[PDB]
């Protein structure tokens, strides 16, 4: 092992995993100063907890904060009884999730709060962590002898030794910090010792946005979201958006050192500029280029060749009923709506039932970019801009620029009351959110 850091791992033993955890302030040194952070386990990022289907998982989460606080099970198709938006948990008290894992899951997940009102403060402060599904398909040649590292990405900033607060223009752009992190430090250095790396990435973050390259190199796709494509694609960049997943091969041929970067994107943010005149003046426009980490390869590399296929992806019924749901913001109020109103959690806003599959349309009439997350159904996107998608496999989180319709396949499985929302989070507070009952 280099000295390239990763979290620590919690494993199932005899087909279950049994485990207490707590939420609590801790001190940390991690820029230049004293930092108490928010944290599950005394670390940043959390516990990384690692299963196979069939599996029993029994989470105590013991609350030791000075507000009430909730866990969402971000990506597990299980009960909304068991991953429950609307149940809070009061300062000093302790609640059990029970689940068993399904059976044809496989890929990278995650777990963090989802308290209405207060996800914004409670997600920059540091709590998070990550979940992975071993698979039978690990054990083919190409994937058991290749070098496997977990890379979390997420940012940070930091006043008077504690989280910075939030200002009003963070609760209209959402909150980006200055200093960008992997697995908790700033910029460290991978030494690589075989010539072939199967690296599993996590966009963890409140807003910022992550347009991924590797000099000198392409990158192979081999997941999104929620499970494997059917055969790997060949990629020259990958944009991640805040929620989303994916799992890549990558072929060092030469030696040297070469930097993992996050190149310029513009995702339509809006700026603070008085009257001096440009030709580009008003929005923020694209992110200056940041470095994530340094990749050192080995002497003399060999690497493996390519699996030649992956998962076959199954077929579905056909559908009885079509949904057209459209995204407005008011920027100067910091105001975000869908089909024209604000959450209520009395009201709800549609019916459906169980062992049928529905069509949705989700149309953004804003400026800015939406990434749009449904709870508990996962889903095949077939087309977005009237343009045909390049893969199949399941996703969660589905990002829409200025003007873009995407178009949905949801088969409804498990029944009950459930939520679907935007995942750049202040937006989600303010307002971009509704309610969806399964009978
Ligand atoms: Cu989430
Ligand atoms: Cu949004």
């Amino acid at each position: 092992g280099p000295s390239f850091p990763e979290p620590k791992v919690v494993r199932s033993q005899g087909g279950l995993l049994s485990l207490k955890l707590s939420a609590t302030p801790t001190p940390l040194a991690i820029a230049g100063q004293r930092a108490t952070l928010l944290t599950y386990g005394g670390s940043f990022p959390g516990p990384t907890l690692r299963v196979r289907p069939r599996d029993t998982v029994r989470l105590t989460l013991e609350n030791r904060l000075p507000e009430p606080t909730n866990l969402h099970w971000h990506g597990l198709p299980i009960s909304p009884k068991v991953d429950d938006p609307f149940l809070e948990i009061p300062p000093g008290e302790s609640w059990t999730y029970e689940f068993t894992v399904p059976k044809e899951l496989a890929g990278t997940f995650w777990y963090h709060p989802h308290l209405h009102g207060r996800v914004a403060p409670q997600l920059f402060a540091g709590l998070l962590g990550a979940l992975v599904v071993e698979s039978s398909l690990d054990a083919i040649p190409e994937l058991r002898e290749a070098e496997e590292h977990l890379l979390v990405l997420k940012d940070l900033a930091l006043q008077g030794g504690r989280p910075a607060p939030h200002t009003p223009m963070d609760w209209m752009n959402g909150k980006e910090g200055d200093l960008v992190l992997v697995n908790g430090a700033l910029r460290p250095t991978l030494v690589a010792q075989k010539a072939t790396l199967r690296l599993r990435l996590l966009n963890a973050s409140n807003a910022r946005y992550y347009r991924l390259a590797l000099q000198d190199h392409p990158l192979y796709l081999i997941a999104a979201d929620g499970g494997f494509l059917e055969e790997p694609l060949e990629v020259s960049e990958l944009l991640l958006a805040p929620g989303e997943r994916a799992e890549v091969l990558v072929r060092l041929r030469k030696e040297g050192r070469f930097l993992l970067q996050a190149l310029p994107y513009d995702r339509g943010a809006m700026g603070m500029m008085d009257m001096g005149g440009m030709a580009h003046a008003m929005p923020q426009g694209p992110s200056r280029p940041e470095t994530l980490l340094y990749l050192i390869a080995p002497k003399n590399p060999k690497p493996l060749p390519l699996p030649k296929a992956l998962s076959p992806f199954p077929t579905l019924p056909a559908p009885v009923v079509t949904r057209r749901l459209v995204l407005t913001e008011d920027m100067m109020a910091a105001r975000f709506f869908i089909n024209g109103q604000v959450f209520d959690h009395r009201r709800v806003d549609l019916k459906g039932q169980a062992q049928t599959v529905e069509v949705w349309e989700v149309e953004n009439q804003g400026d800015m970019d939406h990434p749009f997350h449904l709870h508990v159904h996962p889903f095949q996107v077939l087309s977005v801009g009237g343009r045909p998608f390049p893969y199949r496999a399941w996703k969660d989180v589905v990002n829409l620029k200025a003007g873009e319709v995407a178009r949905l396949l949801v088969p409804l499985r498990e029944k009950g009351r459930t939520v679907f929302h935007c995942h750049i989070v202040e937006h989600e507070d303010r307002g971009m959110m509704g309610v969806l009952e399964v009978g």
